[PDB]
């Protein structure tokens, strides 16, 4: 599993469940082409969107629809979504978790990358 | 001013300075348009970005060039940028802050949203 | 103004109004003195607290009374109040502003620290 | 495992490793007992704290100590500690995950409760 994405509410103080995001690689025409998606589990997580092999070193972006959530829960959010833009990069073994905490003005997201 | 922008160094407890963003609004036909761009001031902020007649309806993305500014500092960080997506005014005019906290692996966004 | 702090809501996208602070500086015994209180404006500011002179080199802490802010919203948050404890001045008069960003079961605090 | 933490690094991208922190229970004298501590592991963890029977309602406090982190890192941190205060409640079956994220000038603290 060398990427996964945890979402945590911030509001209830819970693990976001049922969150939609989509992966995005980016092309060599500098376009966004759709790469994995998923809706988090019940802990907040989404695992398995890629393997070793596909998820070669370039541009990714994980799109979180945070949005979708907080209209779900009954509560005005500000963003229509939450973006992670990062480098994927060969660095001896590395593994990606992307987290994001989530509140309805206001997001933020980390990386934890390990060996 | 009805959009600014704040950007903070949680590293050194500073304004972020001398940080590049741009913004960008959704055109009709669902791309980005380019929209106004500058560079944060001593204090961290940039003002003047708009009006409130330019400011019209629509989808705004805020792309913050926090990739430059940790390089510039010797850091290589996780993040291309930071970028904010939002729908402004759909609700008659309003002022927008935008807030920014940088750290080389994680940076957090808050928008202050306050009536005229 | 060495010590100002500004406090924002998360769920409104607003100044937290009317926050209540307690600062301390700890004493030669070890114990927590009072050193200065207020609350936050409309702004989410609270300006005032002290002077070059009062705030002298010591550890200091500053107690947001978040409970009661979101009680009196009607919500039941997670933390009895945000504390940030830090030391200051020991390299000499600093400008400090404490942020806080308030969400019902998360915080956020960062310093902004200046060189008068 | 009704209590447990998890310390995030900014600066690095990883877990918080080693840092120690101190958890305390409110007395009746409205002083502050100490309850249960431990460093955390190479995941940035710190598992049972405490047991379902001893960990009753009551306000605790747990201290972590950001600034020896900081300084085993060589780099100049702002706070003296990060301090998380809160009441345990009783409300059928609950677990507490307490979250910091660390930056040198800047930490964050989220409650995950779970059933
Ligand atoms: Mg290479
Ligand atoms: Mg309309
Ligand atoms: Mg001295
Ligand atoms: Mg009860």
């Amino acid at each position: 599993c060398p990427l996964m994405v945890k979402v945590l509410d911030a509001v209830r103080g819970s693990p976001a469940i049922n969150v939609a995001l989509h992966v995005f690689r980016k092309a060599a025409d500098d376009t966004w082409e759709p790469f994995a998606s998923g809706k988090t589990s019940e802990s907040g997580e989404l695992h398995g969107l890629t393997t070793e092999e596909e998820f070669v070193e370039g541009i990714y972006k994980v799109e979180i629809d945070t949005k979708s959530y907080w209209k779900a829960l009954g509560i005005s959010p500000f963003h229509e979504h939450a973006e992670v833009v990062f480098t994927a990069n060969d660095s001896g073994p590395r593994r990606y978790t992307i987290a994001a905490l989530l509140s309805p003005y206001s997001y933020s997201t980390t990386a934890v990358v390990t060996n």
